[PDB]
């Protein structure tokens, strides 16, 4: 069966054209670590490409970076061939002849100050007739050689000689333009985006395969997220490198023209589209098409609604053609367009965490060189309520600011720019505060859903909790089949209580992190929103967005604070239940206990909390967790001070020892405190970068004492009243 | 590199066309504080002001005012030169020629009453074809000559006579109408119109700097404020 294909996959590196196979490749055909490699694709057409070893990325399958990609006109999920070819080969001159395509208001030598300093201490090898991108001078530009000496025998030497004419050659059909989204052009999004692959990927690379059997495919897929996310781009990328017709039609084209025409112009888009099949649709703006909700207005509003609805029921076999939808809030959408056969398939788009936006930050900034000590890690810490849009803007505007400090004392007025002064015009970090500091951001009070970046080293002591937690969550998912041969279900959700400021946030942030799951932060606040706005409908579906993006934990911050503001025991004539507790638990008792989900619940006074929330089936797990002792508050301490230098000298067992009635939150405002005042000495001596003992014994006299003696007893009464382990606490069986 | 250029700022004062400089130009080009120092712009014209000291606005800019800003067809983020002229002018006779374009409703002698008083005590050197604004009878008129004497060797002085003649001439397409806003005509929000200044200026002096670059300028700009504000004579000035 030719043992030699290999799947193609998307790379993860972001360098030139490097491969990446697995180790059993390396002894399968002999080759070595450091040698040239021939790759054989379709249209009678070879490759020359350099392996480089990897054990994490699979057990079978290749990782092929996006030059080689359209130079060997192979798209994502087909075949390839790869074979060895050890001979020695010694380049000695090159043709060099760009496209005008592309380059459009630069002049000047731009092949020896932009070409020269990517191709040394590279070694890659090049063909006739490749094509692969380059970075420099704010702007990006491919290239292609025409006519030069027979390929093989060309390697990058300093020996080799370069030689230019002047006059760039008109491209042709037969190649696609790589300046377009590819699939290595979004970022900040890596489950979402697996999940495209396998429901796009098969449809239309493999029309004969569903045309021959029985599965439907979809027809519809939804494209959620706040506006700017990147859904437009998303379906950009999915479509042009599987060689299908793109049609887009955004949002309002439609209603701009008279009434009448707009419908034939809908109708008429889907049936270009069956001709030039394989062929997709995307659609930009949906909630502006049918906001069949509260507007009830408008004649030929409803008119277009129902012709979208009919062109998409219609939607047979026939030809091959997938519609996509994107919009802001899935309850802008119109149900009826939520029916079966139209729009069954639904993903939703969350902002990126930092390990999501630092991605995204170089995904942008890769046309523009940076200086040895500017970096993108720190500056991806500070931004958390950005849209994807939002970054790019921020790095384009900063380009801005950072050209202007120098434009004005250059004063270059001429028609054209040289490329010989527009690559050096590096960034510093004094233009990315000027920048992240005047940028206005877009989604800052959507819903928190982001991976969160701490661990069970950052929380000290609490050795009791650790292993219940441990025991309960991971124990279903990693051994799902001993729970289902005893023949009982896994536990739904875990309620705690105990006395604020005892890292109630920090264990279920933790959790998620050593299982590898999403978190999402239902705070108290923001549960106290929709109490008085009236609006119940809100609660709906943050539970859907929790089970879409599976496995998640929910997580509820000081449970109790509504009572608050309605009373507590007594209050008014009312109990413990209002318009928002009935809802916490009508929604998730009729949720499917396997789906890979999971509730916490946070409270600090457990004796207000509504017996129905506690009932058995719902929130049975109880857990009190009591002050932190002796042993347990100096790794407290030592990981809030793992940031800040810590002097030699500095005792921590005897600090924490002489604290008896202090909480977690006691100790990082002490310790806030010290570091704070250290900054004071040092900005009056400056008219040193470590902190000593002499910053304590003035900061412990600000220690604030939260946990007073009144609700000790008040908690331990109701956790000894809720475990009641008395009178057979100790018992041997007869048989 | 022709070290002589000079970025083109909007100046603080409210007096007649006095360009203000840093403390390092006044050494660089052997100047003393009370000369007459000469200007040249595009379209091969030059033009005449004076040079005052200023340590608190920049460190390398210059300050030029309105009336020379269209009298040199020069416009905000450009480029201009300047040089020194230590040379004696002593006028002698000066052409009065307004345009028509402007002095409407207004009879009777306007060249005893309304230019006297302005041009005493100031000692502010003239040229030929220059474009002033003056104040005066709840309104304001600019002023163009068309032949005198060659400049220059042309100095405000009590020696120098007047002679109208009261046919005003038909303006061209050549000059711009000074009676159109500008950007020193708003007050009251200085760190508004800076905004502006570094959002707007780019693109529009520098078309083919973005088109040959992967930047993507803005596409639009949201005015705030309550109605009357002056979003409307902004956009018209910028
Ligand atoms: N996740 C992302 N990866 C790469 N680029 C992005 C991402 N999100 C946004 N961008 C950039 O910002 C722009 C956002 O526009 P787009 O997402 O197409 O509109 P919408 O946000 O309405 O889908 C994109 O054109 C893209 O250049
Ligand atoms: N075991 C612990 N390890 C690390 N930090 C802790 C620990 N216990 C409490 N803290 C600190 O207490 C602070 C309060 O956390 P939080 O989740 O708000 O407490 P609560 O559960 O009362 O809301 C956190 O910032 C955390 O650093
Ligand atoms: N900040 C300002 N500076 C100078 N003139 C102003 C200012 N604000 C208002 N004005 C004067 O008042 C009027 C403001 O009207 P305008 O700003 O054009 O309408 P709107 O206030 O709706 O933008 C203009 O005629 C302008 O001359």
């Amino acid at each position: 069966n030719r043992p030699n294909r290999l799947i193609v996959d998307e790379a993860i590196n972001e360098d030139n054209s490097v491969v990446s196979l697995s180790q059993p490749k390396m002894d399968e055909l002999q080759l070595f670590r450091g040698d040239t490699v021939l790759l054989k694709g379709k249209k009678r057409r070879e490759a020359v490409c350099i392996v480089l070893s990897d054990d994490t990325c699979s057990d079978e399958k290749i990782r092929m970076n996006r030059v080689v990609r359209n130079n060997l006109r192979v798209r994502l999920g087909d075949v390839i061939s790869i074979q060895p070819c050890p001979d020695v080969k010694y380049g000695k001159r090159i043709h060099v002849l760009p496209i005008d395509d592309t380059v459009e208001g630069i002049t000047g030598n731009l092949f020896e100050v932009y070409l020269k300093p990517y191709f040394l201490e590279a070694y890659r090898p090049i063909r006739k007739g490749d094509i692969f991108l380059v970075h420099g001078g704010m702007r990006a530009v491919e290239f292609k050689v025409v006519e030069t000496d027979p390929s093989p025998y060309c390697i990058v030497a300093p020996d080799t000689v370069i030689h230019c004419e002047g006059e760039p050659i008109k491209r042709e059909d037969e190649e696609e333009s790589l300046n377009e989204v590819g699939y290595d052009d979004i970022g900040g999004c890596r489950k979402q985006l697996a999940q495209i692959k396998e429901m796009v990927e098969l449809p239309l690379r493999h029309p004969a395969l569903f045309k021959a059997i029985g599965v439907k495919p979809p027809r519809g897929i939804l494209l959620y997220g706040p506006p700017g996310t990147g859904k437009t781009l998303i379906a950009r990328a999915v479509a042009n490198e599987t060689g299908a017709f793109f049609f887009l039609i955004n949002g309002p084209e439609i209603m701009s023209k008279l009434a009448g025409e707009s419908e034939s112009n809908l109708r008429k888009a889907f049936e270009e589209a069956e001709k030039n099949a394989p062929a997709i649709i995307f659609i930009d703006e949906l909630d502006a098409i049918a906001p069949k909700r509260e507007k009830t207005h408008g004649e030929v509003e409803r008119r277009i609604v129902s012709q979208l609805l009919t062109l998409m029921d219609g939607l047979k076999q026939r030809a091959h053609v997938i519609v996509m939808a994107a919009t802001n809030r899935p309850n802008s959408i119109d149900p009826a367009l939520r029916r079966f056969g139209r729009f069954d398939r639904e993903v939703d788009i969350g902002i990126p965490d930092a390990t999501g936006r630092l991605e995204i930050l170089q995904i942008h900034t890769k046309n523009m060189k940076l200086a040895d000590d500017v970096d993108l890690e720190q500056v991806a810490n500070e931004t958390h309520g950005h849209v994807g849009a939002d970054l790019a803007a921020l790095c384009s505007e900063a380009a801005l600011q950072a050209i202007r400090k120098k434009m004005d004392l250059i004063d270059l007025e001429d028609e054209t720019i040289d490329a010989e002064v527009m690559n050096s015009l590096a960034v510093t970090m004094d233009d990315f505060r000027w920048a992240l500091s005047q940028s206005n951001p877009s989604a800052l009070r959507e819903t928190v859903v982001e991976v969160p970046q701490v661990t069970w080293e950052d929380i000290g002591g609490l050795e009791d909790v650790k292993r219940e937690l441990q025991e309960l969550v991971q124990y279903p998912v990693e051994h799902p089949d001993k729970f289902l041969k005893f023949g009982m279900t896994p536990s739904k959700g875990v309620l705690f209580y105990g006395p604020p400021g005892c890292g109630k946030t920090l264990l279920a942030k933790a959790i998620a992190n050593e299982c590898q799951a999403n978190f999402i932060s239902i705070k108290g606040p923001e549960l106290l929103t929709m109490w008085f706005g009236e609006s119940e409908a809100n609660v709906r579906e943050i539970f859907d967005k929790a089970r879409q993006a599976a496995p998640c934990v929910l997580f509820f911050d000081e449970l109790d604070s509504i009572a608050k503001a309605r009373g507590g025991n007594i209050g008014d004539g009312g109990g413990a239940a209002d318009r928002v507790i009935n809802q916490i638990l009508t929604e998730m008792d009729g949720m499917s206990t396997k789906k890979n989900v999971f509730i916490i619940g946070a409270t600090n006074r457990p004796d207000i909390i509504d017996p129905a929330i506690l009932r058995p089936g719902r929130l049975d797990q109880l857990i009190y967790i009591p002050l932190p002792d002796e042993k347990s508050r100096v790794a407290i301490l030592k990981a809030n001070l793992r940031k800040s230098p810590v002097a030699k000298d500095v005792d921590l067992e005897f600090l924490a020892k002489m604290t008896n009635g202090f909480s977690g939150a006691d100790l990082t405002e002490i310790c806030q405190r010290a570091c704070k005042l250290a900054i004071r000495e040092s900005i009056e001596s400056e008219i040193v970068p470590e902190i000593r003992r002499d910053h304590f014994e003035e900061a412990m006299r600000f220690a604030r004492r939260s946990v007073s003696d009144n609700d000790i007893r008040k908690y331990e009464m109701f956790a000894q009243t809720l475990q009641q382990s008395r009178g057979f606490g100790s018992f041997r069986f007869p048989s």
